[PDB]
DNA sequence: TCTTAAAATCGAAGTTAATATAAACTACATAACAGACATAAGAACAAGTTACAGACGTATTACATAA
């Protein structure tokens, strides 16, 4: 059992939360690569529904 | 003749009922929907054509009455 771990909802909420993350991470910097950025905010670059 | 990667298999019922990310403008042709008209089909009324029924009228026979 020192071999063996216990992984709770907590650490795979964690972990599915991040995959979405990462998801929204590849076309934010797909995004911020265009150069255009004058009249862009935060809330225009990230995807939620992801 | 000996490794080494593939290929195939692994019990019945029973229950079970799904998800969820990620160009715009313009030009043209076609199909669909609505309205109106004509046509074909049926409903309604009235008449005509025809035989039979229902009770009457007639014809016939038998009884009664008159000579």
């Amino acid at each position: 059992l020192g071999n063996r771990r216990i992984r709770s909802v907590g650490e795979m909420a964690e972990n599915q939360f991040r995959v979405g993350l990462v998801r929204v991470e590849r076309a934010v910097k797909e995004r911020l690569s265009l150069g255009d950025l004058d009249n862009v905010m935060p809330q225009d670059l990230i995807n939620a529904k992801p």
